[PDB]
């Protein structure tokens, strides 16, 4: 099909979709829209946001919704409602981690950002990290179901971005399990090829 | 089945599940756990969070994931992947609105909360509200697909909470469309009965 994916020239919350497209054997136009050009695209998107995946002219917006859909299409969303649910559930938990880091990262006032970071370091981060370590361990290096799912692509795509907002480059040094969903995804020849083939960014 | 739902004694992000249970004709123990008792339940939940829906002893956590599952079970998630996707997508957009209001509401420092509120009033809120008004209008008073979906229950459950965090009690005075998904959900005899039957809270 003619597939066009529009996002910023970073990984952040759109790279999971690219990864899933590479996985499915879908060729697509990787339209990386810079911040400078974004204003001309914005009004042509469903929500005034990216990512937007367009397939034969139909637009799909919202990163998690697009990932679950590609996952469903590519056999990566479990084999019944209860398995699909587990993936949704664990990905919704990852979302809590991202939202928590993002409350700190997008704080423009340095002194307030510092107090928020200290608060989270004592009150949410330790618990998030232990819980994520439990989940990856229980699931043998995966986000859900003990095996490859679209939730691994969600995690793999946004992992560096999470680390950058956490200001925690060494995160997987305390928690080596944290690298594993990325290894699972990069194990797939089609995906590894796309990655070698794709631009690099620090988030 | 034996169904037990655990959440705080408010509507906030758990009431959509109660509404969906009432919809499906599911009797359940509405376990409203107060803030004072929550610490004894916390370690018995999958993520150290509520809501948790328990069915024949299996635990389901994470509010949006639980709603999509109940929706799927009750025929409210569209009739194919593309329709299900639309519901996911629009609900993910509502989530952006809630996350934006919540960045203001949970700010403990009054002066910082004021500056954030002013910023959002000029830079995100007007756009969110127009976009939500477009969606409800396009969908004839519903969140998705032009008809009743689990996304209407998501919205109905959390609407007062959203308004309280927006500090905008009159919100649907500018935007009368905003009341409509609540009317659609309360139109259902089984649901209206539960509501008349249920406790009231301001969020």
């Amino acid at each position: 099909p003619n597939v066009k994916f529009y996002y910023f020239p970073v990984k952040a919350l759109g790279e999971s979709q690219r990864l899933l497209l590479a996985y499915g054997g879908q060729e697509f136009e990787d339209n990386r829209i810079s911040s400078e050009n974004w204003p001309e695209f914005k009004p042509k998107t469903p929500f005034g946001q990216m990512p937007v995946l367009e397939i034969d002219g139909k637009q799909y917006a919202q990163s998690t919704a697009i990932c679950r859909y590609l996952g469903r299409k590519y056999g990566l969303a479990g084999a019944n409602d209860e398995e699909a649910f587990e993936i949704d559930q664990n990905v919704e938990f990852l979302n809590d981690i991202r939202a928590s880091a993002a409350s700190v990262h997008y704080e423009k006032d340095e002194a307030v950002k510092a107090k928020k970071k200290a608060e989270l370091e004592e009150t949410k981060y330790p618990f998030f990290f232990e819980k994520l370590n439990e989940i990856l361990t229980k699931n043998n290096g995966h986000i859900a179901l003990g095996k490859l799912t679209w939730g691994d692509f969600v995690y793999a795509g946004m992992y560096d971005y999470l680390k950058a907002m956490l200001q925690k480059p060494d995160l997987e040094q305390k928690y080596p399990a944290f690298r594993k969903p990325i290894e699972a995804v990069l194990a797939i020849p089609k995906v590894k090829a796309y990655v070698d083939a794709a631009p690099r960014t620090e988030l």
